[PDB]
């Protein structure tokens, strides 16, 4: 259409929605209880991604907000997608190592944060302050992988795959602040298409590929 | 008042707002944990739905959305309701089964994608595309229900209490899709009020009418 | 700035700043369970609060409602921060003492409702409904104090913080419906920027306050 980044909004729709598919068909026939409870997590993170893709897709995830001079257009479809994707993937990473629910409380709780002021950010009228909610969205974000590496016996499945998908985290979560910053909401320095290839890029290897790693393993199993 | 549909707006307040003291009163003296777990859950639903029914009859939980070159006066307060609400009654029907949480989280966020995607489809602009999001919104409907009966040795009080619910459950919320489809959301076809009439027979079937076959059962002690 | 009650965003947003900051540090080490689900509540209130706190500081959590013949600043922001804020707060109460879900069910959706309809009497454009709303909200109240009181063989270590605790959430919470009613939100006779105060000398104490005289104690500790 008449916006240069449908194309990848385009693409991360149909990924996304192929991801789902995927990962529903390989859902079927599934009895063990915490098996049920990964394909449970994991399926439901493109399928929102999938809905929130379609949502900027088609226009609706996204607004104008007004600063530096300039009628910013900014998708906040993103953050009714991480609100809900980010801490069910953080819930697949604390229910695989068994974290107690203090730990699972605060990780989910520091993740609503980072998106919430994620958000305020975003829609801030105001050009400096939007870089003061960044850091603390990237606070939250730095906490996170704090107790991501230093805040957890495990049998050995499910540290090596912890291990895997605990890198494949901190690499593509900590990409996000960077984009955001130099991105059209922040800085103005990288175009909102190209922003938008690497939330793309960034988001389908944090949800399917990272789904993938996932499911592919019998770590998931009791 | 001015709308016409104002007298079951007025009528589903009402008998949403006498069900929660009816149900608040019963449960006075049940002393049953998990007793104690239906009739919380129970009574939430109509205390949540007196809530946003009063907010439709006051006129806060509406909202003008221009298409098909009309203002289309929307009521996005069912959606506030039916989030919370929605999964609330099916958070019933998996206790009563003992579900394991692998199936609850399935149910609770294909609900909410449901919900959801309802609501995006509601305040959408572009009237084709509301079609589309109802379409999603009914997959994951369908899919609710697929779980509902091949996605489950239980006692023999749970089992007919439970196949009475999911009778009630499937002929009602099914009814709501179509509604919409006909109504002011979608084609234009049933007027506002008759379709504020339907949804108010079956919000108070679907919420009273369903937690007084529940809780007048035995099937919620342990 | 310009905003009179400027200052006592400015001094709440620091307090609540470091109190989270204060209860961070005292987690540092605690490996108890238990303990670390108190200090995961218990720190994310001040930390959500601080994040609420300067949205309205820096003006984003404040808006505009006309009614009385005039424009006015409602802070939107407090019932953000309280909708996640003060089921947390209950849910301290209630692990406390070790509450059945049951219990626990009905407490953080009687909250909820508590404070969705004090959001709502909050926006409404119709000055007298903004007082059902009230209403409404303080029958929620007035419900959860009731559960705290007689909706409960508990260690004595935890009693006696509880009572503790029990009092301190009943003088301050129910002196926010007082605020309310006098306040800008509703009468007019109390000015934005003393009500501003009283909520920041409350919110102050119920959430860093409370958090001090609980993390302080035994009492959570398994
Ligand atoms: C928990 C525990 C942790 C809590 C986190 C603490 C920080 C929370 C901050 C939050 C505040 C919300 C920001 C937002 C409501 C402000 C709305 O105003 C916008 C900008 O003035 C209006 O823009 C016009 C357009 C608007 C766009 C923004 C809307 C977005 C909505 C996304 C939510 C989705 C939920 C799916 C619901 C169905
Ligand atoms: C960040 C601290 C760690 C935490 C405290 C949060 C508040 C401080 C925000 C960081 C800085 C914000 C100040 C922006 C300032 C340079 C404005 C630039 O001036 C231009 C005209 O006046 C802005 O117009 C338009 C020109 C623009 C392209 C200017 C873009 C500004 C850039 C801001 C980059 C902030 C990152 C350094 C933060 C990495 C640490
Ligand atoms: C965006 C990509 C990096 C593109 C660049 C590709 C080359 C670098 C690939 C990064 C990968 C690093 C992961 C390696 C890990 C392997 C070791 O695992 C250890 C097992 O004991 C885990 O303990 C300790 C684990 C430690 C691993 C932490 C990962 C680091 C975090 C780097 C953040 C990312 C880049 C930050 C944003 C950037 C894109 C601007
Ligand atoms: C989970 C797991 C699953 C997640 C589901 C995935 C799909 C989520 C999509 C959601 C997106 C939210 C839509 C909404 C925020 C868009 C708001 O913009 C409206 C139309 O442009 C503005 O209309 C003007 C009026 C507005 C009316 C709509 C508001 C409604 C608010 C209802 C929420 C209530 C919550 C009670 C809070 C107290
Ligand atoms: C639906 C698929 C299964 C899933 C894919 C989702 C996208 C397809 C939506 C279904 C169709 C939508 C197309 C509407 C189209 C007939 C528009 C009608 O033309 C009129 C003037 O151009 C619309 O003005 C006003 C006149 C109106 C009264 C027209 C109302 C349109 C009706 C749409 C009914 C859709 C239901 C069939 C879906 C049941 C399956
Ligand atoms: C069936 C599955 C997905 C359906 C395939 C899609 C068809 C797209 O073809 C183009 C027709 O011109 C849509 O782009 C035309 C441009 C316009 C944009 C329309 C794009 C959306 C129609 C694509 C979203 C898929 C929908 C999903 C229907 C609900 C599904 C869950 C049953
Ligand atoms: C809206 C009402 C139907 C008004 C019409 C009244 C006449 C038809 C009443 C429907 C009722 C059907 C329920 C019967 C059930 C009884 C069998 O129970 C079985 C026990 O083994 C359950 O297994 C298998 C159970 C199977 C039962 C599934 C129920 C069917 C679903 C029908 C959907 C509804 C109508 C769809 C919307 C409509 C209103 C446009
Ligand atoms: C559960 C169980 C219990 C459910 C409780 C039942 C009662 C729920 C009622 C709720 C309804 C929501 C009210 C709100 C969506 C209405 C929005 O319209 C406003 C006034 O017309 C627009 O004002 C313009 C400005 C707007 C300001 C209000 C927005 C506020 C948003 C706060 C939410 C935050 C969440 C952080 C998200 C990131
Ligand atoms: C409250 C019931 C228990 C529950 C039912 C909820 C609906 C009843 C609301 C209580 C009352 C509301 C009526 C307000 C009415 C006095 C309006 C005052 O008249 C003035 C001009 O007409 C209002 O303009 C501006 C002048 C203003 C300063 C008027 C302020 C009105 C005050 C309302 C105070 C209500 C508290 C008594 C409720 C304590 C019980
Ligand atoms: C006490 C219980 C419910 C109170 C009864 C109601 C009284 C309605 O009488 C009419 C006075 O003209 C209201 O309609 C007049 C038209 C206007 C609309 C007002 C309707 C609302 C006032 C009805 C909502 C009930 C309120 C609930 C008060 C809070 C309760 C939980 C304590
Ligand atoms: C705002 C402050 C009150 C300022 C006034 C300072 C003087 C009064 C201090 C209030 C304090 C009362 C708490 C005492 C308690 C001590 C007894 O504990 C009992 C142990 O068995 C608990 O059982 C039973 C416990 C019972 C205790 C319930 C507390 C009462 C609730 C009072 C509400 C507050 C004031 C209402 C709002 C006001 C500020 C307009
Ligand atoms: C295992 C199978 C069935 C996968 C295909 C399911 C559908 C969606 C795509 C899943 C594949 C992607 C791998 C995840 C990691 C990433 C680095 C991908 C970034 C995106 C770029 C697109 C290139 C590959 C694809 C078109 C599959
Ligand atoms: C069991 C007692 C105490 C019930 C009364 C509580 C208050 C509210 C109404 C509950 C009754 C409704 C039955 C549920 C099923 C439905 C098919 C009702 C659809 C609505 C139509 C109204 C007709 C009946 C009523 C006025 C009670
Ligand atoms: C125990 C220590 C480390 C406390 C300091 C942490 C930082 C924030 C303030 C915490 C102290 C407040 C006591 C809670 C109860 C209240 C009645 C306070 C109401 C607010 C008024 C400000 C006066 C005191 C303070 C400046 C500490
Ligand atoms: C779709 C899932 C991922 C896993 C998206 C994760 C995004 C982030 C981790 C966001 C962090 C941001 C920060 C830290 C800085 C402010 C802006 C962001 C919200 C993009
Ligand atoms: C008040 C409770 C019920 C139980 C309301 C349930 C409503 C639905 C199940 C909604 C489904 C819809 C779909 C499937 C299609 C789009 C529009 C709706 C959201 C009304
Ligand atoms: C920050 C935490 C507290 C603990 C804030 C609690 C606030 C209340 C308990 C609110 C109640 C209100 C009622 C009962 C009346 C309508 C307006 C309020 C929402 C302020």
């Amino acid at each position: 259409t008449g916006r240069p980044e449908w194309i990848w909004l385009a693409l991360g729709t149909a990924l996304m929605g192929l991801g789902t598919l995927y990962f529903l068909v390989k859902g079927m026939g599934v009895s063990d209880p915490d098996a049920k409870k990964f394909y449970a997590i994991t399926t439901l993170v493109p399928a929102i991604a999938f809905t929130m893709y379609l949502s900027m897709l088609l226009g609706y995830g996204l607004t104008m907000v007004p600063f530096g001079g300039e009628q910013n257009p900014i998708y906040w479809a993103r953050y009714a997608d991480w609100l809900f994707t980010t801490p069910l993937l953080l819930l697949d990473l604390a229910l695989l190592v068994d974290a107690d629910q203090g730990t699972i409380l605060a990780l989910v709780g520091a993740d609503g944060i980072m998106i919430g002021t994620g958000l305020v950010g975003a829609l801030t009228k105001v050009y400096s302050y939007r870089f003061v909610w960044w850091a603390i969205s990237t606070a939250a974000m730095l906490y996170i992988l704090y107790v991501l590496f230093f805040g957890f016996s495990m049998r050995p499945e499910v540290a090596s795959t912890f291990k895997v998908l605990r890198n494949v985290t901190v690499v593509l979560w900590s990409a996000y602040p960077v984009v955001w910053l130099i991105g059209s909401e922040g800085a103005g320095i990288v175009p909102l298409n190209i922003e938008t290839l690497l939330f793309m890029v960034l988001d389908v290897s944090a949800k399917v590929g990272f789904g993938l790693i996932l499911l592919r393993s019998r770590a998931i199993f009791g």
